[PDB]
């Protein structure tokens, strides 16, 4: 176990890390005039990913879906813990697993600087990751106003359709999701509110609708989906992108205003206006200009 | 899962948290000149605590074995996060286990602000814990040197016979141990290196030798045992004592000078001295003045 950590999770920490791996906690200093954001989810084996994932795969995704809540912050990603319990100790899965971590770090340019390694009879990963954001400048689920656009990053559906057809292309999406963290510091200061779409777009929007006290009224021949999904049967098309979940797109709201200057930047992942915010608290649903009834 | 969040973890935090649970991420505005300590330490149902254990018990040692690698570095606790994956949703198990989650937090002033709540086949803690030391005072596992006192804090063994003695009244060590939070930072300033016995004394006094590249000396009949083990015989009494574990003492070493100062603060346990580093680079056991072989 021990030297589980040696042999696997314990690469040279950066030099803005004041203490990594090796002590009963890890250090860090805080740049100046700066907030530290801070989560944690938790993967089960067969749940959050089916049971034949690479361990490469596991490994990427245990990292991405906790910087894809750093983003939602509109923060920058900073380091990370690992919390892992393993079945088994198998030095091929360890080095597949290992390179996922590292390899997802390294794209986002985060430290792996702590973390715990237990036996246990199920195979469960909880990472925690940390950010910084400039003070009082994050993005919060309130915030959303009425007339406010609702925004959504790359396209949503795509892991969902993956994950009922393995093998797939697109279940690309399901084992590498990408967290859109360039993105998420782009709205700093723009978006009005903002979330990751983890469980799926209706239901994460709903949150901020929640938290906002309002409403929204969403466009469905809007939802950015993937060509496959352009060619199957609306109802099944518009059930994978509004509540299939595993997307980790960024689902935002923000005056047109401000959403000018978003396009006028140059961004690494597309962007789509997908309805607005209303006054009444529900959420609804347009097709071809009328209201139309859907049940989700 | 967004119901067991509101009904069990959502208290009202310390005025010290900027944004807590809710959001996406936490946020945390640093206190000045302080570095971020953080930890996480997982407890797997059955492994790190017997199938039965209340679930009250489950919930405070899950936050007071965390809190304990806060306190080894002589920083001071401020916040946690919760990851839990549970096989059933059952409320008085709910109840009884967020009340432990809270009782330890509030007896050590600390935040509940983030986390996240998921179903798995078999019942998995992970918590991480946030603190704050200031900038550059922490206690390391490097630091020892030649001479220094090596001490530890309250029993050692309690807790292991405990486990093997399921009923008795030191399973209450087992079940309920206490993080040396103020003798954590009152070490600050005084200790030359510290960790917490999570694994047992050898072994975690070993991890210090390794990083200090020293030895020690210890005394065996100095080892501070709850009186039941004095009633034991030697052989097994310092088995429990050297190799038991689950004691979250601390054990740190002191120059003689420093020991005197500590000495003098008014502290809230017990203190003793077992021992001293030395220079050849390996851990030795001495019994009534003479050397003492002992296989741990
Ligand atoms: N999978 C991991 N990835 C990264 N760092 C890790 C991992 N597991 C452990 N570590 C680090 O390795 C060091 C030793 O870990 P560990 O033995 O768990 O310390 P501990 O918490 O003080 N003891 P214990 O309470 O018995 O678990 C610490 O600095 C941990 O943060
Ligand atoms: N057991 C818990 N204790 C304390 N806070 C929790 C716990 N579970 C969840 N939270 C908090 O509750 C809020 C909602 O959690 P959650 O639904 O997990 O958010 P998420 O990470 O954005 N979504 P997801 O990736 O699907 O898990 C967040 O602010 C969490 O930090
Ligand atoms: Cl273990
Ligand atoms: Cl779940
Ligand atoms: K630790
Ligand atoms: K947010
Ligand atoms: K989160
Ligand atoms: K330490
Ligand atoms: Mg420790
Ligand atoms: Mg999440
Ligand atoms: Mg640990
Ligand atoms: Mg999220
Ligand atoms: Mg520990
Ligand atoms: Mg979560």
């Amino acid at each position: 176990e021990f030297s589980i950590i040696d042999q696997y999770f314990n690469r040279q920490s950066h030099p803005d890390v004041a203490l990594g791996i090796g002590d009963d906690s890890a250090l860090i200093t805080p740049p100046p005039n700066q907030q530290l954001v801070i989560c944690a989810d938790t993967l089960v084996a067969g749940r959050h990913f089916p049971l034949e994932t690479s361990p490469h795969a596991i490994g990427w995704k245990s990292v991405a879906v906790n910087l894809s809540d750093i983003a939602a912050m509109g923060a920058k990603p900073h380091s990370i813990l690992l919390a892992i319990s393993l079945p088994q100790v198998d030095h091929e899965w360890l080095e597949g697993f290992s390179q996922g971590i590292y390899d997802c770090c390294n794209q986002f340019g985060v430290a792996l600087i702590g973390g715990d390694t237990t036996q246990g009879p199920h195979l469960t990963i909880t990472v925690t990751a940390m950010g910084w954001i400039e003070t009082g400048k994050a993005v919060l689920r309130s915030g959303a106003k009425v007339g406010d656009y609702v925004c959504v990053s790359g396209q949503i559906g795509d892991a969902a359709y993956g994950l009922q057809h393995l093998g797939h292309s697109l279940q690309q999406r399901l084992d590498y999701p990408t967290p859109r963290c360039k993105l998420g510091e782009e709205l700093k200061g723009l978006a009005s509110s903002m979330i990751d779409v983890s469980d799926g777009l209706a239901q994460d929007l709903g949150h901020i609708l929640k938290a906002s006290k309002v409403g929204a009224r969403l466009i469905l021949e809007k939802l950015p989906v993937d060509p496959v999904l352009q060619q199957i049967e609306e109802q099944q098309r518009w059930q994978y992108a509004l509540a299939g979940g595993d997307d980790y797109e960024l689902c935002f709201t923000i005056t047109p205003q401000n959403y000018e200057k978003l396009l006028q930047k140059q961004l690494d992942v597309k962007i789509t206006m997908i309805g607005q915010i209303v006054e009444q608290t529900k959420l609804t649903f347009e097709h071809l200009g009328s209201d139309y009834p859907l049940q989700i």
